[PDB]
DNA sequence: CCGAGGATGACGATG
DNA sequence: CGCGCATCGTCATCCTCGG
DNA sequence: CCGAGGATGACGATG
DNA sequence: CGCGCATCGTCATCCTCGG
């Protein structure tokens, strides 16, 4: 008497099942068929009798709320439902009626691992109703993060379940011993006999969900309803930094799951899908442009070579195939895609015949810096930024600040948890424009969304509201001419159409009589219509039935501000402002950095001066004297140190005394000491000349030589098509 | 009046096409659908009037010969044929009945893409037959395979279409320039501005096939007609190097299409399918190997930063995704796939239960060289090897040579054209014995299959031919226990059979009562019959019935020999022999190669020597003389220069006097000339010892210590389940 | 054939 | 060589009902 | 349910 | 996060027919 479930191959089945006894089974559900390996590696230490295991292929369907049709025809939570047992239909006090008695989640420990319990829960909470009341039938295994090997002159080898914990270790006794890190990054970078040990323990890789109590309920609702962004929008607000949820506790009520670490993975899902309103970057876009700037892409590369160098050394965790295209998107021109692309797309790299998914292998495939985009992003500007740590190493920046709002520029789209993005593309020339009254204190020009090659027309409706119009014309009797789609319409999307029109369907008749396609370096579609259908057309209208007109929004134009925080921007000039006000700082800040440079440089010559004019008149002697008793006799006569980074240190990583040392004795010369004094009051004009600019003096001589550098960039875009 | 075709949304179609005039409208085949937007852009200069493109998944089936069924349900064939029109049935005279007159093919220009011409040669003269034989039908375009960048100081831009095309500019003109190669090594690599060239000119990128001619016809069979397997192993045997295909002729015949075309795709094929009998690789897994030895693989690294090495630093021309999967392999150390792994599977490499298909991504996951690796390749043969050229790096060797045969202890599995291969794993032990027995001019011990960890037995039933058994027990009133499935018999294809014969089939009627799976580092099948099914059993087998009976032929060993031929071995023996004799030789090889060098360092010292000994007593000076005048009057003297790599040299690359002039003043004392002396007489000892021991010596002290090292690897192999 | 109002899909970084 | 589905938010267009 | 004999699939590096 | 198909050679087992 036991029920055997067979539509299923993936599942290793409790031998007790099914069974009378299947309220004693637990079933370990694994993110994705790679993990199920180490769960049937478990299934040999606890036993095949009262444990099984099935595969969770990956995120997983929301139900709430969510028609039947789509609930039914999803085969997964079908498959969960069937061999659970589980019966739709009824409220639930016992477990004693399903196949198995207890469920237990094997994530890999981290953010969106956390998204797959979650959404457990909320199936389960959704689904079955009595189901999440019963006591302890909810499980997680938990997996370490991080695992620490001490070398010499010893071994203990440690395990660690969070980063704070882990991190106190380290300020704590990291210094005791001699030892290496190890991530954890997902389930499989565990090796067999580690996993074997894990599940002879779990007692310490086990932790319970509490049945459901007050607040639970809603707070699955406040984080998985469809009906509930806004709120989602707040309930990000309010979480407070370093609120996370204990490492030893064994009973997990939901509602800090929810407040604990589903928010964690929340806060992680906006930053990945939500730009930076000063550089318009995504983290994963920023990591590839700081890669280019690492090396030096003045000469192409495949992108599969580049792929593999910006992820080494920025810490990548996704794909060399997910940066690859990452690295493809920055590069594509075709017209509604970069207004201005950083990178250069030298092979196949998409078209806009289906908005860029036709691209090639990143193999066959090569990428460079663009020329221009050095002079959007100025190296100047490199020592300025804060460079985030990641894993331990330090890598790309917290977002970098070129000289107009590259986000303006090339637009963004995202869609994470709780928030939205949408912001279309305008005019580099109209930015640059306001920016000028902004440096004047004058009254702003309003702009409109812009395309690079495109040659439609777009208007305002309503402030925040645009529509974007093609171009249709008739060109002879009963003859149609569509020459422009609106951007990002692709010209497939349009084809099909058409091509339907021909034909027609078994739910339209035919309408369009005849089309052909020419194509050149610009759309052209030549269309005939049956006099009665050129009538019918007239009163549709012909942008209306030839799908030539879309919206354009600025409703919804959200980006990291400055500080980090989202924030919803109002109007275009809003976050022209915002940038503005933080690029306008951080020309202070540049000239400040180079005038401390040029300030050490004038104070390293003064020194070599005094020091060859010590010597020539003969104060200090160096021939036949030892390194100590010479430059521990600099030391004394005040004579600074001077470091790989030109900067001086005065008394008792500080620097050497090469730049005196390094001196021959071509050195102790009329002619040398006059050359010196020379480049020194060189360095002094120099240093005079940079006090004398303002920032906005500085801001726009590099918006000059972008303006050229621009034009330049417009003339080969063309050239090239 | 024209028909359109309305299932096949990629095509891009000739607006003449299906109309009165489809006779003259060429249509364009390429090779996926990246390419597809070489052949639309294309569209835009030809005109989308006469020519139309549509995209060629990848290898495209085969037809002859195949079932109806087979190509009726071959979605891709039948686009072909819809598109073009061809009626199947009957002789072709015209092309008047057709949508397109011409059809025309643009493959990526490698080995690869004349594979895919020839299968569409085959399939157009076998579905169709008059076809072929109408003349200018068939048409090819073709690409650059190199373009040189002239740079110092001029820049005319050049194309080269063969290799042997262009190696001849290079020891030619390459020297009268600045410049710099770049590989078209597939479509999509060339740049936009490019392709409009091509097809600015396509008199000279469109060459045509000649219509049918006599012989034609039959080498199309004596290539595709699965048929004809052992007459590809002889026109290939036939095929004399260097016999490719004129470079400008227009007009193609077929007959040495396929006789200069489809042979180095065949050659190719057979190269990275077919292993090498000396070290058991095929090139892909030797790139691997040498990745490894290149950088120092003693302390770990995620295969998927492994994989861009390897990769970058051999020349590889697939994915990284390729690689890994390849590294994933040589890693995989469950029953039933490397006897000896040369890399270590740290973290998820597969498992058993699905024959490795199981396992996670290269990213998170983690190999090293397994510490037994540098005792079966030892480090001092790594000077002795060819190391190939390719794309004009150096890179990994021809082949490797182990100290014992690899392919026999590893065994190889491949599918080439005209040849095939097996060849089952053996025991390292038995091996080694049989070396000895090669060794001693003694008679020599006959193998079997073996597999490390497996627990079953293999039994000869002809020479050549082999039986596995599993192990199936009775372990109480009809209750069975399966302990052992031949090996590489996965342990899910056992699975989903015992459960068929659990709930039965709508074929077949259930015969299994209940089973129960309990396996541990180790399988366990637990089954229960009723004592009808029991008495069945026994009449059909145990064995038989339960699928635990599984054949191992030798009868098609096939591999590389020493000079690069395609050999089938009719015995182990006959490969171990083959191994020997080679591998015997390369130990004079070594044993010369080492005594070499220690008669360069012998020489000097010596040199050292004289150089102390003439300033001591005061013959040379140093001190106080130029870098030229001291260093000049030491050529006078006879005194030899010495390079990086330690090698002499004589008279007036070279290498330079500073291991001379690097001595310091501490150099000329009694104490140093003594310490010469004496390291001098050591490395005459030391060289006196190294000639007296034999090859078979040497051989035997690298099999010994590996004799050791293998059952560290075996102790560590047990510890890990 | 109408408008209403519910359901569905496209974007892009993730499993 | 090709194809699929899932989250997540917004807004647009498709599709179904009922007059 | 028999044996015959034709069709089909598994392996692994490629499109 | 999942799935598919194609070449290519050999040999094994599945599957269909017809007695
Ligand atoms: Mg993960
Ligand atoms: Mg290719």
């Amino acid at each position: 008497r036991k029920s055997r479930i067979t539509n299923y191959p993936k599942l290793e089945d409790a031998n007790k099942a099914g069974t009378k006894e299947g309220y004693k089974c637990t079933l370990v559900l694994t993110e994705g068929d790679s993990a199920l390996s180490l769960a049937v590696a478990g299934l040999a230490v606890v036993g095949r009798d009262y444990y099984g295991c099935y595969p969770l292929r990956g995120k997983m369907l929301n139900v709430r709320e969510a028609s039947a049709d789509q609930i039914l025809k999803n085969a997964e939570i079908q498959a969960i439902k069937k061999i659970m047992g589980l019966q739709h239909r009824k409220k639930y006090e016992d477990t004693k009626s399903l196949r198995y008695g207890h469920l237990m989640i094997m994530t890999d420990q981290d953010h969106d691992g956390s998204h797959i319990k979650g959404l457990i829960i909320n199936f389960l909470e959704s689904s079955f109703l009595g189901l999440l009341d019963i006591q302890g039938f909810l499980l997680e295994f938990i997996t370490p993060i991080i695992k620490v090997s001490i070398t010499k002159p010893t071994k203990n080898t440690i395990a660690f379940y969070n980063m704070p914990d882990y991190e106190k270790w380290r300020e704590e006794e990291s210094h005791k011993f001699t030892w290496k890190q190890k991530y954890y990054k997902g389930l499989g970078t565990s090796l067999a006999q580690e996993v074997r040990e894990y599940f002879s323990n779990l007692d310490r890789h086990l932790k319970i969900f509490h049945s459901l109590q007050g607040n639970d309920k809603d707070y699955i609702d406040l984080a998985f309803s469809k009906k509930k962004a806004d709120d989602r929008k707040e309930w990000l607000r309010q979480y407070e930094p370093g609120t996370v949820l204990d490492p030893t506790l064994k009973e997990i009520p939901i509602s800090d799951f929810i407040n604990k670490e589903l928010i964690l993975f929340s806060l992680a899902d906006n930053i990945r899908s939500i730009p930076n309103v000063l550089d318009g970057f995504k983290p994963g876009q920023r990591k590839v442009l700081y890669g280019c700037f690492k090396k030096n892409l003045k000469s192409e590369l495949k992108v599969a070579q580049l792929a593999p160098y910006v992820s080494e050394c920025t810490a990548y965790h996704h794909g060399e195939q997910s940066l690859a295209q990452t690295i493809i998107g920055l590069a594509q021109n075709f017209v509604g895609s970069n207004n201005i692309y950083l990178l250069l797309p030298n092979g196949a790299f998409g078209t806009r015949a289906t908005g860029g998914k036709d691209a090639a292998a990143a193999r066959y495939i090569y990428t460079e810096l663009n020329k221009l985009t050095r002079k959007i992003f100025h190296p100047a500007d490199d020592p300025l930024y804060k460079y985030i740590q990641e894993d331990e190493k330090t890598v790309e920046p917290e977002w970098y600040l070129p000289i107009l709002p590259m986000i303006l520029v090339n637009g963004a789209e995202g869609i994470g948890t709780g928030w939205s993005t949408y912001i279309p593309p305008f005019n580099p020339l109209e930015i640059i424009k306001n920016i000028r009254h902004l440096m004047n204190d004058e009254e702003l020009e309003q702009m409109h969304p812009w395309f690079r090659g495109w040659t439609g027309t777009i208007e305002e409706i309503e402030p925040l509201r645009y529509r974007m119009y093609g171009r249709i014309e008739q060109i002879g009797d009963n003859v149609l001419e569509i020459t422009e789609l609106p951007a990002r319409t692709w010209t497939s999307t349009i084809k099909e159409y058409l091509l339907l029109g021909l034909s027609g369907n078994d739910k339209i008749k035919p309408w369009i009589k005849d089309m052909e396609e020419q194509h050149d370096d610009n759309i052209k579609f030549i269309i005939t219509l049956s006099p009665e259908e050129m009538a019918k057309t007239r009163k549709i209208g012909f942008y209306e039935r030839f799908k030539l007109i879309s919206p354009i929004s600025l409703m919804n134009m959200v980006a990291f501000d400055p500080h980090g925080k989202i924030k919803k921007y109002n109007s275009v000039n809003e976050i022209l402002s915002e940038f503005y006000y933080v690029r306008l700082e951080y020309y202070q800040k540049r000239k400040d950095h180079m005038s401390e440079r040029l300030q050490w440089e004038v104070e390293k010559y003064s020194f070599q001066v005094k020091f060859i004019k010590m010597i020539i008149e003969k104060e200090l002697t160096v021939t036949n004297k030892p390194r100590n008793a010479i430059i521990q006799e600099l030391e004394n006569l005040g004579f600074p140190r001077f470091n790989k980074e030109g900067k001086p240190y005065y008394g008792s990583l500080y620097g050497t005394y090469e730049y005196l040392l390094g001196m021959r004795i071509w050195s102790l010369t009329k002619e040398r000491y006059q050359k010196l004094l020379k480049q020194k009051q060189e360095k002094e004009t120099e240093l005079e000349n940079l006090l004398k600019l303002s920032a906005k003096d500085i801001w726009n001589t590099d918006l000059k030589a972008f303006e050229v550098g621009y034009q330049e960039f417009l003339q080969r875009d063309a050239e090239a098509r």
